[PDB]
DNA sequence: CCAGAAATTGGCACGAAAATTGCAATAAATACAA
């Protein structure tokens, strides 16, 4: 179960809940631990194929010199040491959802392999002869100002038009004040019944903190504040100085 | 008989198709050691 109970994110919830039945590549752009990989798997479930395969990658594990084998396939005999022939990643996800994180780790020519199939939407093997036609719905999300990519030279103008057609931007938590309250309280029970630590809630002064302090690890911050809150102590009630120091 | 007209020939051209040549080292089945 996840959280929304701020203006903005229930905005984002209709938006998924339009786009998630469309067939357009999406673009998910915010600050760190905003929650995109929360919206890539919510528009995943909420869609005609979620019971399809989700094939989650990210672009920066994938060494250049085998790139294009690894996002397309290869033949036997393609290559020396080539035993047998092998399937890529847009071919393990047909039907289904491919989802990249980080797409901003992409180099130039990985960028224009990705932008031709993106547009003609059929490849080749690396060692084949038949051409494979795939339906493959793209999400790609990234936490770089995208602009200054493009203007800097960085990622190809044609590419980002063609996947920043949809921009989902998750605010970040400091602009989610009223969504901080029932975020902590649904980590604390979590933790308390994984740690098996005693523990009901926050004190009126904790809570006071809490809205105070401007995260920068946006959730996943809060997630690890409360982990550590729940680890060191014992009590029934969190109280301000428990907090204190780690804030 | 003659001069104009018609027929013959082969050199050059042009696109296409066929023949020739450069490349030089791997892949898989099999037997043996822990
Ligand atoms: N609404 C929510 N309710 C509960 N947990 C949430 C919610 N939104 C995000 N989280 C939690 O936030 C954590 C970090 O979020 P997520 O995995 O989406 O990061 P991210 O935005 O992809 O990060 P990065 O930009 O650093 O790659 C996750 O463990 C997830 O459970
Ligand atoms: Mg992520």
């Amino acid at each position: 179960e996840y959280v929304f109970e701020s203006p903005k994110m229930k905005e984002i919830l209709e938006k998924i809940k339009k786009i998630s039945c469309a067939e357009c590549p999406v673009l998910i752009t915010g600050e760190s631990g905003v929650g995109k990989e929360v919206v890539a798997r919510l528009i995943h479930k909420l869609s005609d194929r979620s019971k399809e395969p989700f094939v989650a990658l990210n672009v920066a594990s994938i060494p250049r010199d085998i790139f294009e084998a690894e996002l397309f396939g290869y033949e036997k005999g393609a290559f020396t040491g080539a035993v047998s022939s092998k399937e890529g990643f847009f071919e393990l996800a047909d039907g289904g959802t491919l989802f990249l994180d980080e797409i901003g780790e992409l180099s130039l020519e990985a960028q224009a392999k990705l932008l031709r199939v993106i547009e003609s939407g059929k490849f080749y093997r690396l060692g084949g002869r038949k051409e494979i036609e795939v339906n493959v719905r793209i999400l790609a999300a990234t936490n770089r100002n995208i602009k200054e990519l493009v203007k800097e030279g960085k990622f190809r103008e044609d590419l980002y038009y063609r996947l920043g057609v949809i921009e989902i931007e998750i605010p970040p938590l400091r602009e989610r004040k009223e969504d901080i309250i029932p975020l902590a309280n649904h980590f604390l029970k979590k933790f308390s019944r994984k740690y098996a630590k005693e523990v009901e809630g926050f004190t009126k002064s904790a809570q006071e903190l809490l809205l105070s302090y401007p995260w920068y690890g946006n959730v996943r911050e809060l997630k690890n504040v409360i982990e550590r809150a729940v680890l060191f102590s014992e009590g029934k009630f969190i109280d301000r100085g428990e907090l204190s120091c780690l804030v």
